[PDB]
């Protein structure tokens, strides 16, 4: 499988998820700074508020 590992518009690099790790997720929402995009393998935590859209599906989360 395959996740994004980048941030905001700039040339993406993908990490194979890791062991264990069997998912691919996409944290968005704006902020102070405009459009704040995290994303990687591992659904972490959030706050309420922003959006965490998992996927088991490699390379979903730009």
């Amino acid at each position: 499988r395959i996740c994004f590992n980048h941030q905001s518009s700039q040339p993406q690099t993908t990490k194979t998820c890791s062991p264990g790790e069997s998912s691919c997720y996409h944290k968005q929402w704006s902020d102070f700074r405009g459009t704040i995009i995290e994303r990687g393998c591992g659904c972490p935590t959030v706050k309420p508020g922003i959006k965490l859209s998992c996927c088991e599906s490699e390379v979903c989360n730009n």
